[PDB]
């Protein structure tokens, strides 16, 4: 950044890779994206106002000799990193369960403005000292492992339910400190969650024998139980994640919906700690 100093490179985008950088100038610590149509330049300067405690601010747009930096407010960790770091003891459930509520709350917000994220898993998820989460990087090797069914399966004007899936996915990570499919083609994928949700057919999500990439051949397998698949979490706990990973997206709870599910009755906001 000629008006920035890079300090180091915090992670690899989709997009590009991402830098923490410093402001030659102002002096302010930022996030330096580093990825152009006009219809992307429309569209990301768009993003600058959508603002909500808990997104990720987007704080300007640069664009010279064709190459494209996105200057992003910076964040002490990402929920992967956490996670890793986590994975001994685990994260508590009272934070997982702030943690989700803050994220329903910024998503709620997203969706409300017909914005959608589509590419939600714990790298794009930032924390900081004072408990917050937020989601970064909005879309417009990857991993699959938090990708909804209907985008697997073909459908091409997808919906905000995609977003709730992943975060459904990102939500079961983080109680079980394993992922919850973890695919490594769009296929294996796929069978991932047939093999844990039950191959979905036409009794629960209509429409989907007709669907692109649905085909007659997929294997059927049976559905397993949620306290199968997410102890120790609790009856309230399973039943939103339940909500949140029902195949047919019209049927998949909202994010407004999930705010007022009553596994948040006692939501709290505690401290992570943080070793930065
Ligand atoms: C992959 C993984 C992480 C990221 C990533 C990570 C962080 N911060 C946490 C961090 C992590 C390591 C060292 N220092 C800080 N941030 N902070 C703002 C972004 C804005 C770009 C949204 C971002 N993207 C990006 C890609």
């Amino acid at each position: 950044m000629e008006n920035f100093q890079k300090v180091e490179k915090i992670g690899e985008g989709t997009y590009g890779v991402v830098y923490k950088a410093r402001n030659k100038l102002t002096g302010e610590v930022v996030a330096l994206k580093k990825i152009v149509p006009s219809t992307a330049i429309r569209e990301i300067s768009l993003l600058k106002e959508l603002n909500h405690p808990n997104i990720v601010k987007l704080l300007d747009v640069i664009h010279t000799e064709n190459k494209l930096y996105l200057v992003f407010e910076f964040l002490h960790q990402d929920l992967k990193k956490f996670m890793d770091a986590s994975a001994l003891t685990g994260i508590p459930l009272p934070l997982i369960k702030s943690y989700l509520f803050q994220l329903l709350q910024g998503l709620a917000f997203c969706h409300s403005h017909r914005v959608l994220h589509r590419d939600l898993k714990p790298q794009n998820l930032l924390i900081n000292t004072e408990g917050a989460i937020k989601l970064a990087d909005f879309g417009l090797v990857v991993t699959l492992w938090y990708r909804a069914p209907e985008i697997l399966l073909g459908c091409k004007y997808y919906s905000t339910a995609v977003d709730i899936w992943s975060l459904g996915c990102i939500f079961a990570e983080m109680v079980t400190r394993r992922a919850l499919f973890p695919g490594d083609s769009e296929i294996d994928q796929l069978f991932r969650i047939f093999r844990t949700l039950g191959t979905p057919d036409e009794v629960v999500w209509p429409g989907v024998t007709s669907m692109p990439d649905y085909k007659p051949s997929f294997p059927k397998w049976a559905r397993q139980d949620f306290s199968k698949v997410v102890p120790p979490l609790d009856e309230d706990g399973r039943s939103l994640l339940s909500q949140m990973l029902h195949y047919d997206p019209n049927k998949r709870i909202s994010a407004k919906a999930a705010l007022a599910h009553p596994f948040f009755q006692d939501v709290t906001k505690p401290v992570p700690h943080l070793r930065l």
